[PDB]
């Protein structure tokens, strides 16, 4: 291929500079403002180097310790040319690891480079050609019962994960494949209960092609949008067959770290019994959403009806013939209001701030179609290549990729949007018009994927009062800042959640929560994501300022992909490897 | 272009030309005089191999009116290849009611072998890929019934207020696979299984047991084992997998339910099946009954002199719980088959005095050698890397007519013998009686012909070859005395326990005990090819007797086989069941007549 020669020569110069510990020379091969996003392989971190000077500074600090380095076109792949961009899958090696990557080249200059870590040399996963035999040509069940009785009691785990939802289960499967002895702590009774507990009608709003767990993808006949209990069944059965050590009915009560011994002391209550676990690494996988935001409205003590945060709302059944006011317009607000109307309960939504609304069909086609769809698969974009393609766009410029996508969504769904506005609903498209994904990555909230509620709003079936605040709650009403008085038997506060940092404050200490800082967000200086720029998700899947404390989570996509780089970092430290973190992120917000 | 594509595509259009022309004799003229057309449902509504031009013409003359118009072409995205004078190509075939994949071999301008299969019924395709269910019903409703509610409704109504179309007896690997395929075709089906949980059929075996077939060969439909799954799966890990598979594939699986009896009423077209679901009687009235109770039938119990005199324990291999109770005892196992080898190796690991007593020869193959030389080309990592997917692997194997399979296998097992020659020499020198099939065609051919007579060695044969398991061969049982067993060479073995590892009768014995001896006789022997070899008498039948296809008893079907055959032939059985559920015209051609009652 005519492009293979072009890309391979650029890669050879890069390879030459990297072997020579020539940081400046390597950076000169990039565009002046080019990007190098590294996932563990060079930085022992999740780090995006922006521009030649940052690129050179990383290479000057890391190259001496990783030699010899190779980088070349990936086996079986070829370079392609689109829109003036030369791109190719690549393979990259250090002295202790290998990985795949992706490179984009323009006018002979590296525009973007992705390096990732796939495996640690000598600790490769027993997959494919390396499969365990299973049988020798003490039984398999006996050994499992041995591990169930000894791990966490007579013998301590290397790693403890708090939280057995989708995120901890995926991370646990990955850790199991790396022989990192691990216990998952889950206060629910069974795996999958994290999803069973939602409202009757809930389904995933992300599509199947985007949603796979590691190792066992959903089958070709699995539904596009999975009902909440069908997810539960899958997670429970995934947990069994991937041989996880999963302590259900077990609450984590407290944890602390002793830098002297390098050990945590984690106090749990397993079916009522106190147990003390002493792992070397602690992972919080308690959900990206932390502590509920409770408003401080005048007269909340005067109101004689029920007040619930959206997280304490059981559903519409108890409220036939009653009147509900939902304070909020996020997706929790839309879910709760659509259920109350389907049940024939009087519901009013009170919106103070704008919301980004996207029709499910439009999100699936225009925003996910290129990477996660039947069309994507037929074109060869496998789930792994999709994850790596998305990861290869530096967060700095992703909004630029996204803007045309969500402009097309507005033109397609314009009539839908007009009717929402004519009704008085406050629309936005992210602070910079870059859309749903960027809001999710920046603030983890502020959007609703419409599966039926927005039409109920446009048609007036869900009553809307927007543009107003709450003045006070009276004895049987809530009074809005324009003077409107809404009678209310039940007030639901759909006011969101703080960051995961609240989990650390509640389980470790507020002092440790302060060391760690706000979790999630990019530092984009937009709503609920204050600057300055950090360029990677705050405290996710990477070293934190609290030693041996980690955060895992995200949506099913991010949990699938970044559980790989988190587990490889946990494994590397279990093997006593040298892991010199570059550019460890300084804390700019205590929450 | 491809120069082989043109040759094959021209041969195929002549075939298609003749078929649209209702030219049975002319279409047959396109095969070698003795060519083969193996059909899986698509043309014959049967599993049927047409052998020779006269049979081909007769089938085509009988069926063509029922399946026209027929299209047959090279498969989309595939190309013909030529090797050793043989032209091959994947093909795609459509009828007026169905579509499917096929495979064609051509030599000197004549069709040597044709494989036609049915993949789907037109208008009843599976909800997969582009046709996935949405799962969620978007848009507001007040009559909303959630996924969990509908599932709880079906559990409560099916078999009570509403009868299933099909009932499967047996919830092992075979019934679970078939159940999955039937749920994908919206054939309401109840699995009846007397064990408590799905997967218990594997949990029930001895501690150390693993699959002796490798993972690449073993997948269940729809959810393959993952890339980190072990080659040889321990039995309890197989149990957990089936238990998860049954849950996530939405099977209606009545555990703790024994099937007591069933009878068919040709007037109503209904079965009456009496079950005990947790002790409580239920009466099920399906239109179709599938027996999936395992290929092994009634245990064969020997008639030895003095069995009534022996003062120790006597067990059939199927009644032997394991070595635990026999710490200080002396065991004699009468048999040298696979049950006997498993039981003896377990007794020897536990330090029990065990002697194996062999009368007839056994075929021994090392698990590792089966994996490389017998399965390596189709079911391996190298096969996958070469584009041979599990389904392409299944179709390639199915594309070899059974009449010629034995000669493909002979060089495979000549190679296995040369590789393991010292192993075999030490077994023969120790006095173990070896064979390699009646015509030296090896393990897979015995299995297809008689379903017995072999043991895949995972460690026990070395214990025999080295004398750790004591061997007495070439002998029968003369009599049991009060505390000993006497062999036909005069040896008197002291014995606390005698295990009779003497195999099983045919699967139709299940039909005898659950339906009636008359129905069992009408159905006849199950399994076997009619190969005129040991335990497989002629005449030649060419397909597994009564497997995955219509039987001489109306609305009675048999499902089973190894994980490979269950995976693959459950597709054709479920489609035949689905076609009848939708009231399609299904004219069976060449329905096999019974030549043996058992
Ligand atoms: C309508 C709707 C649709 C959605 N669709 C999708 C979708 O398609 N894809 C997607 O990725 N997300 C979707 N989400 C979001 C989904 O809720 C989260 O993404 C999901 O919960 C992932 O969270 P997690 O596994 O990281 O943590 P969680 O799901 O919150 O689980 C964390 C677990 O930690 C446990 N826990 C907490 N504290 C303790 C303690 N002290 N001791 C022990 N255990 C503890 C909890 O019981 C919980 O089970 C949807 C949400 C809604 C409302
Ligand atoms: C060491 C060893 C290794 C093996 N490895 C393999 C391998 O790798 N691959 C392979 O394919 N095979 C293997 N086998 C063979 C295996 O035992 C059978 O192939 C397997 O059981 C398939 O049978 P099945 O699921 O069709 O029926 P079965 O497993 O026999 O199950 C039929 C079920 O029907 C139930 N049943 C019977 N009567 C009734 C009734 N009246 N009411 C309700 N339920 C009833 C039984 O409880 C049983 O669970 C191995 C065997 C051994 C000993």
């Amino acid at each position: 291929n005519p492009h293979d020669l072009a890309v391979a020569g650029i890669l050879e110069q890069l390879e030459g500079c990297l072997r020579a510990s020539d940081s400046t020379g390597a950076a000169q091969l990039f565009e002046p403002d080019g990007y190098w996003r590294d996932l563990v392989l060079f930085t022992w971190n999740l780090k995006t180097l922006e521009g030649r000077e940052q690129i050179a500074a990383m290479l000057a600090a890391q190259l001496g310790a990783v030699q010899p380095v190779s980088i070349r076109i990936a086996d079986g792949e070829h370079a392609v040319e689109a829109g003036g961009v030369l791109q190719s899958w690549i393979t990259v090696e250090t002295n202790v690891a290998r990985g795949v990557g992706f490179i984009r080249i323009r006018d002979g200059k590296i525009w973007t480079l992705l390096t990732t870590m796939s495996e640690l040399k000598g600790f490769e996963e027993a997959k494919g050609g390396r499969r365990p035999m299973g049988a020798e040509h003490s039984s398999w069940l006996e050994q499992r019962e041995q591990e169930a009785k000894e791990l966490g009691y007579a013998r301590q785990p290397y790693c403890v994960i708090i939280g057995g939802g989708q995120g901890g289960i995926a991370l646990g499967a990955r850790l199991r494949q790396l022989n990192v002895p691990t216990i998952i702590i889950e206060k629910n009774a069974r795996p999958g209960d994290s999803w069973r507990k939602r409202y009757k009608s809930l389904c995933l709003h992300d599509p199947v092609w985007y949603d796979h767990m590691p190792y066992i993808p959903f089958p070709d006949n699995w539904p596009v949008f999975t009902p909440k209990d069908k997810v539960g069944d899958w997670l429970e059965m995934y947990t069994k067959v991937m041989e996880l050590n999963y302590w259900g009915s077990t609450s984590c009560e407290s944890a602390s770290f002793d830098a002297a011994s390098g050990e945590w002391t984690v106090q749990v209550l397993r079916d009522g019994q106190p147990v003390t676990l002493k792992p070397k690494q602690l992972v919080l996988a308690t959900g990206m959403s932390g502590k509920a935001n409770m408003p401080k409205f005048k007269g909340m003590d005067v109101f004689q009806g029920e007040q619930q945060h959206s997280s304490q709302h059981p559903g519409p059944d108890a409220y036939a013939g009653k009147k509900v006011v939902v304070v909020g317009a996020n997706n929790s607000a839309h879910d709760i209001c659509a259920a109350l109307w389907e049940a024939g309960v009087d519901v009013t939504m009170v919106q103070r701030s704008s919301t980004h609304i996207v029709k499910s069909d439009s999100l699936m086609d225009l925003a996910l179609g290129d990477l996660y769809s039947e069309r994507a698969l037929a074109a060869g974009m496998t789930t792994n290549k999709a994850d790596l393609t998305f990861a290869s766009i530096p967060y700095k410029i992703l909004a630029n990729f996204q803007k045309p996508v969500f402009k097309a969504i507005r033109e397609r769904d314009a009539d839908f949007y007009a009717r929402l506005e004519e009704r008085g609903f406050m629309l936005d498209f992210g602070d910079d018009d870059s859309g749903l994904f960027m809001k999710y990555l920046r603030r983890g909230s502020g959007y609703y994927i419409d599966v039926g509620a927005s039409e109920l709003v446009a048609e007036g079936k869900i009553k809307l009062k927007s543009g107003v605040g709450v003045q006070e709650l009276k004895s049987h009403s809530i009074v809005l800042s324009d003077g409107t008085e809404l009678p209310a038997d039940l007030v639901v506060y759909a006011t969101g959640y703080g960051s995961m940092n609240g989990w650390a404050a509640d389980l470790i200490s507020p002092e440790v929560a302060n060391k760690v800082g706000k979790v999630w967000g990019l530092g984009s200086a937009t709503t609920k994501d204050p600057g300055p720029w950090e360029g990677e998700q705050r405290n996710m899947w990477k070293p934190t300022q609290q030693q041996a404390l980690w955060f895992h989570g995200g949506n099913l996509h991010q949990s699938r992909h970044y559980s790989q780089y988190l587990s490889l970092q946990l494994k590397a430290r279990m093997e006593g490897l040298n892991t010199p973190v570059y550019g460890q992120q300084e804390v700019h917000h205590l929450s």
